[PDB]
């Protein structure tokens, strides 16, 4: 039964079948057990602190065409938008003002800002000390070079998916294999790395979550992003199925016990499919929130899927996530 999978689970006997029928299992009894050992998991390693990292989405200008994303080159209907340095770094800085010690600068694939635009915003963003965060996606070692010499400590790139075929097919201009090494590459300049991947895609199997569980406790990652599919209108994939909340849970507690040390955030996604999706994932293993910064207009016009938080005032948001992580019994 469900005690059996939980016991290997504490005795960190991780398996392709436990972590098989740990995700099939859908009791509500294991389910709970297992969120409450996530729970504990995290409350023992990374303590009670949320960590409250902003972040900037500065361009939705993409050229890649992954068929789940709605910046996709070939999606017409977007109205597309670039800030400036200035507007970004001000934008760092009301964030550092209230009191965000990591900037998290994430974008479509923009070539407009690489490599040297990016280091002269992350050299600026760095003489406030804080920690300077980075997803801009695929870009050549040289670029990623250059940004570690600019001050940047962290780089975000979800894996997306373990599967190499399901990974060609989702996104045509690269590989699993490609994307693998750039995970590599940062590894190995010395930023801090963060993984992850989506729940729900479309042929996405039980068995391909178990892979990408292995995939993540093999390498350690510092950090690990997971979020349900959320199908965007003007996709390929408008019309295929939501990722499914409670298992996109079960994905974030099982990565939380695979991985105590790590930075799980408590993605968007998870409090777009479910009302409170998000503060139910910071009690199931996450500890990190990642509040939007991005300025209206352009924050509305940043869809990766159709999104909280998109009425609020550009600030107001922050002194939200204190006020949610207060009610958790947490701290900022
Ligand atoms: C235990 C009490 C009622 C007992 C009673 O009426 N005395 C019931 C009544 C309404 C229940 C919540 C909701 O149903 C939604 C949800 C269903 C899940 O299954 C379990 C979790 C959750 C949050 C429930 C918690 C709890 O279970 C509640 C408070
Ligand atoms: C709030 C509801 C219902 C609580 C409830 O209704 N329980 C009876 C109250 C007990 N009292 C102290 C009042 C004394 C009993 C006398 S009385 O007769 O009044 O029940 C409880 C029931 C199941 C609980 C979730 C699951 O665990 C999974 C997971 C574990 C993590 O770790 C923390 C997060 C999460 C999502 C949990 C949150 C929360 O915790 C839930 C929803
Ligand atoms: C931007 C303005 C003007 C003054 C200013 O520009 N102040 C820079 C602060 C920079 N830091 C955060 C690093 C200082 C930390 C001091 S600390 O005591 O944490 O060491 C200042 C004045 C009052 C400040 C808010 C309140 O206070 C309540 C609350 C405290 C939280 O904490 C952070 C969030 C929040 C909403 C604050 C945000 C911001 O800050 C405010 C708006
Ligand atoms: C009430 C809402 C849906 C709203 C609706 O559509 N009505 C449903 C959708 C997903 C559900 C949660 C997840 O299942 C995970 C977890 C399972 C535990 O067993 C009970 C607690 C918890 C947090 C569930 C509570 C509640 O049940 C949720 C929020
Ligand atoms: C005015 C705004 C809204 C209220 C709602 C939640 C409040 C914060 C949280 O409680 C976290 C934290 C607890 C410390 O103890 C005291 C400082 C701090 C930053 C609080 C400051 C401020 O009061 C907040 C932002
Ligand atoms: N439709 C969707 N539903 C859920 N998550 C999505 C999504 N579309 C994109 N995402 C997530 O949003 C993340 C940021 S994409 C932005 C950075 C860069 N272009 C890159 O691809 O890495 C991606 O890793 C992806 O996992
Ligand atoms: S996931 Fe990233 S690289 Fe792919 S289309 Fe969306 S913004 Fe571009
Ligand atoms: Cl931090
Ligand atoms: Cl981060
Ligand atoms: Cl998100």
């Amino acid at each position: 039964t469900g005690r059996e999978i939980l016991e290997k689970l504490e005795r960190r006997e991780f398996t392709r079948e436990v972590l098989k029928e740990a995700l099939s299992i859908n009791d509500r009894g294991f389910n709970e057990a297992l969120f409450k050992l996530a729970d504990e998991i995290r409350r023992k390693y990374v303590g009670d602190e949320v960590h409250i990292r902003a972040i900037i989405e500065f361009s939705n200008v993409c050229r890649k065409n992954c068929l789940y994303c709605g910046l996709r080159r070939d999606n017409k209907n977007l109205k597309r938008y670039r800030m400036t340095p200035e507007e970004i770094v001000e934008r760092a800085r009301l964030a550092v003002q209230f009191g965000a010690k990591t900037i998290v600068l994430q974008s479509g694939e923009d070539p407009y800002y690489m490599p040297d635009v990016i280091s002269d915003i992350v050299k600026e963003i760095k003489k406030m000390g804080v920690a300077v965060t980075l997803s801009l996606g695929e870009w050549p070692r040289e670029y990623y070079e250059k940004w570690k010499e600019a001050g940047a400590d962290r780089y975000l790139l979800r894996h997306e998916t373990a599967n190499p075929v399901l990974h060609r097919k989702l996104r045509p201009d690269t590989s699993f294999e490609n994307r693998l090494n750039c995970l590599l590459t940062l590894k190995e300049l010395g930023y801090e790395t963060g993984a992850g991947s989506m729940v729900g895609l479309p042929g996405q199997t039980i068995d391909d979550l178990v892979d990408d569980l292995l995939f993540l406790k093999e390498h350690d990652f510092d950090m690990v992003g997971i979020g349900p599919f959320i199908p965007h209108p003007d996709t390929p994939l408008a019309n295929e199925k939501k990722g499914d909340f409670t298992l996109t849970l079960k994905m974030v507690a099982l990565t939380r016990i695979l991985l105590p040390d790590s930075n799980i955030p408590a993605t968007t996604a998870m409090g777009t499919i479910v009302p409170g999706g998000r503060e139910i994932t910071l009690r199931c293993g996450a500890n990190v929130i990642m509040p939007n910064w991005t300025p209206s207009p352009y924050r509305q016009l940043y869809q990766l899927y159709p999104g909280i938080c998109v009425f609020e005032k550009d600030t107001a948001c922050i002194p939200c996530v204190m006020k949610m992580i207060e009610l958790l019994g947490r701290k900022p």
